């Protein structure tokens, strides 16, 4: 019974990981998740220059998820790279560096400058295409001509196979209009889905007030709220993108979490919410969770199930 | 201490109401609802001609919430103009028709013969724009050019004060382009937020199996999952629409959740999911428990509340 995967030419001892921007920020987070048992971690989103992101609180967590308008944080694109470069110890476990320019001229200087680590160390793309376009425009992901348009400009400035991370959808016609804008970029390998559920509001009722500060309260939603949100969403994109590999993000706390984003199509499995509440020693966990509904089935690797979910008639 | 309201020319007992589509399809279903204690009632979404809807099972429901793709089963508008026109007892409650004609033809169709009825007997139409659209479209309200036509037309043809059912949204630009919309419509009174949270996909870890039959499992999403997202909608409309009220829908299981409705800026609150679940004596237990915190905060009246959630700095 094993739950070792080889994919993207790398080998991962198991399909869990970090969701972008969870203990993911500095080198002491970095190293942190390379100490821990997942099979592959995840650096924060990052710009071109170091942000300090939006005003706290900007994040709280609840029994059913969290909601978080952070703001992108991070430590700048140059600190990333040199984490790639000359920190990260590729014999623990491979690493994703994860990008989100405010502008496709942003992430086309980035990964322009990304393209020879990768090549020579191995760091694997993630673009977060479930980010800020123009304002009063929505996010890149929610405007297909935008999203185009950043695939285009970041394929030819890369060169090499990389993957993106969604938003969800809630409507088949957008199912149907991403995934076959996404099939028009053989260099996007995998898809990530998904981010947060935008613009939830979460409302306090003893005090009678929001719990986040920016945007009104507004923020993204992410725990117990989006689990089927995101086995939907994976779902619809094993479907229509077969050439492709889908990561699962959303809603995972345990292994029988994990082992649904599995069955509906998922290769790698993040985990936000979860991690952010109960730190890296989840990891262990969840391998001995899954690893206890395999042997409960009769499973012996995860190829056996992975997008096997069974319709009714 | 009562919790009486007036509204949209109306009198109401109290702010509760049944959500479309739960409890109230048939006759039986209608009696039942006018029996309980509910401030209104709404009728089931109806088409011109009577609908069996999908193939079974078509709703489920967890501890979490529910998902549904029931198809639009109904009895057909004649059944509901009927029962507006000759069977309603006015005297107990006021009652709300919701239509969701699969084209703006259709809609135009019910809203002609609905008006006379609306005038001689103070029915209260509800449209469902989650209904249908043109080839390779999203439903109506995630098209905003065809949302302004069917309001459009509506309008001509009904004449009267309405209001109009509306699914989640998640993107600022989204709420700030919907509001616009229905803000060129002065006959729109009142807009309920929200209807359910498209096309998740709920799967069983046993039987590895979806739990819906039609659409590969994948169905409308209600109940814990989606407080937050339609705490987002109600508030996000009634900043919008000074000149309109809002209908709180979704996630409505206690009178705490209610209480969050209204200091969102819902002025009745749907239930949907709960109602389902716990059936009609659920309106007594609401009723206690929103009663319960407005005395243990001082507040004598919903007006003191509604909309008056609290922002930091
Ligand atoms: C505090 C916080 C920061 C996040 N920052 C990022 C980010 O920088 N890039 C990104 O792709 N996703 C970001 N996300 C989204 C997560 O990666 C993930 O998609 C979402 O939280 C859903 O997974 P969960 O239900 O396990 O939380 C962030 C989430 C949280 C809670
Ligand atoms: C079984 C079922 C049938 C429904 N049918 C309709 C309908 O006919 N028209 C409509 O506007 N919404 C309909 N809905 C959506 C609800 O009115 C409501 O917007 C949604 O369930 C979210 O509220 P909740 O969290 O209380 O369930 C239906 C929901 C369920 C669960
Ligand atoms: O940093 C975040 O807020 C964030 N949270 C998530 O749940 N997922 C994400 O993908 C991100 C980052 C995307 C993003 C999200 C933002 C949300 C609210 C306000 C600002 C931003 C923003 C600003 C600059 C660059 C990126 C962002
Ligand atoms: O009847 C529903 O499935 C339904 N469920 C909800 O959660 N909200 C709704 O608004 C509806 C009705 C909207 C609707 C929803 C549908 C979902 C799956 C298949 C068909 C329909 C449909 C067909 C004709 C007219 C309306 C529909």
């Amino acid at each position: 019974m094993c739950l070792k995967l080889n994919l993207l030419d790398h080998v991962f001892a198991n399909p869990f990981m970090n969701a972008a921007g969870v203990l993911c920020s500095t080198e002491e987070d970095l190293r942190c998740m390379t100490a821990s048992s997942s099979g592959a971690l995840v650096s924060k989103s990052c710009t071109s220059a170091p942000r300090d992101g939006n005003p706290e609180p900007r994040y709280m967590a609840f029994p059913l998820g969290s909601i978080n308008s952070m703001g992108l944080p991070n430590l700048g694109f140059d600190f990333y790279l040199k984490y790639a470069s000359d920190l990260h110890d590729y014999s623990k476990k491979p690493l994703f560096l994860s990008i989100s320019g405010l502008s496709v001229e942003e992430n086309v200087a980035m990964v322009r400058r990304l393209a020879p680590v990768a090549q020579e160390k191995g760091v694997l793309l993630e673009l977060n295409l479930s980010c800020p376009n123009v304002p009063g425009k929505p996010q890149v992901a929610y405007d297909f001509e935008a999203m185009r348009t950043y695939l285009q400009q970041v394929s030819l400035a890369y060169g090499l196979p990389f993957g993106v991370k969604m938003p969800p959808y809630f409507d088949i016609a957008h199912f149907d209009t991403a995934a076959a804008v996404l099939n028009e970029f053989p260099l996007v390998k995998f898809v990530t889905c998904v981010n947060s559920v935008g613009n939830g509001l979460v409302i306090d009722a003893e005090s009678e007030s929001v719990v986040i500060k920016p945007k009104q309260g507004f923020g993204g939603l992410g725990g117990k709220y989006i689990l089927p949100t995101a086995l939907a969403n994976v779902n619809a994109f094993y479907r229509r993108c077969p050439d492709k590999l889908v990561f699962g993000c959303g809603g995972v706390y345990s292994g029988e979490d994990a082992f649904l984003h599995i069955l509906a199509g998922a290769s790698m499995v993040q985990v936000g919410t979860a991690l952010q509440e109960e730190g890296p020693g989840i990891f262990t966990r969840l391998e001995d969770e899954l690893l206890e509904i395999m042997a409960r089935k009769g499973y012996r690797t995860l190829e056996e199930f992975r997008g096997r979910v069974k319709t009714i008639e």
